[PDB]
């Protein structure tokens, strides 16, 4: 559904291979390249998986009508094995597979290309620049399972993920499928 | 939303207490009562939760397409505890908050095709005023196989294809009597059943 997507033959489900130099693609590179440009780029690919997209547009808009404001959406990198990258794909982040139990997404490309996170394939890692609904977002601890409630006596009116630093986050985590939406993959070596 | 639910006026959530003689009420009272005639029903509410039925409702029409018919849906039974039933009501069943059941067939949320398994005290567990709680359920179970204890997601069909999943699991395929979802959002709780010995 987004004006970018290329067509897909009546199909749901597409991974597109960007062209290098063109704008897209640049705009990727660059925001990977600003803390990783020692890394080498293979390649990225923009996912167009119409099924998970359209469960996240769902949820952006009702966060956006819950927060009444819509600066709720953040772009962030994700660094993960190539034998998940399949699941991904074609299901986004589950955190059934500390800040808490959740998924976690990183500010900056750098901390997603350490080895523990885009472990080394023939050496080649594997990123994702994802869109994550963060909203409102409060410090997180081990063993939440879901964000801590905004107020006691309101223990089901939640905030929308957790950080390791309120006032300069470098790290965020969401507690629910479909908060995240895989957008790019970056495959790329040291 | 559905045209049978109240005007909320600008809210998104509320329950509905039914009537009884009406054939809402009736209907879940018959369907408890079938395995359940020993306890006594004290109200049934209707849950109208606008943004988990919009949710539900996209995944329902997606496991549609995908599998290429219209029977993805049963209604089921879930008994819980009373202090539960809050976030039940407003953000649905959480696989990662769920119990471990006696006999394990994955790791994620219970559904009982009869009323009398989830009215054991050990899911429906009596309150201090000796009141038990279970929910009636739309539970996508798809296609399902014979689930395990050690899943996570359900399985594969095809183990050569990994990505491509059962919808849900069940103890036994031939003649269900639970089903095990792995998925935000693949269940609505459309009513809750108050009720008592
Ligand atoms: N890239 C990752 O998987 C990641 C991102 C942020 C924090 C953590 N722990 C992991």
């Amino acid at each position: 559904l987004p004006e970018h997507w290329t067509d897909m033959n009546h199909q749901l489900f597409c991974m597109v291979q960007l062209e290098p130099g063109q704008s897209e693609y640049n705009t990727i590179k660059d925001k990977f390249t600003r803390t990783c440009s020692s890394y080498a780029i293979e390649k990225i690919e923009r996912i167009q998986n119409a099924f998970l997209w359209q469960s996240y547009q769902v949820k952006k808009r009702q966060m956006d009508i819950k927060n009444d404001h819509k600066n709720n959406e953040r772009l962030l990198f994700h660094g993960t094995d190539a034998d998940s990258v399949p699941y991904v794909n074609q299901h986004g982040f589950n955190r059934s597979c500390s800040y808490g139990k959740g998924t976690y997404f990183a500010v900056d490309a750098s901390y997603s290309a350490k080895d523990t996170y885009s472990k080394p394939d023939n050496g080649r890692k594997h990123m994702y620049v994802v869109r994550v609904l963060t909203g409102v977002f409060t410090k997180g601890r081990a063993g939440l399972v879901t964000p801590p409630p905004k107020n006691p006596h309101n223990p089901t009116d939640l905030f929308d993920s957790v950080t390791n630093n309120t006032r300069s986050p470098k790290l965020f985590v969401v507690f629910f499928d479909n908060q995240a939406y895989p957008e790019y993959l970056i495959t790329f070596t040291a």
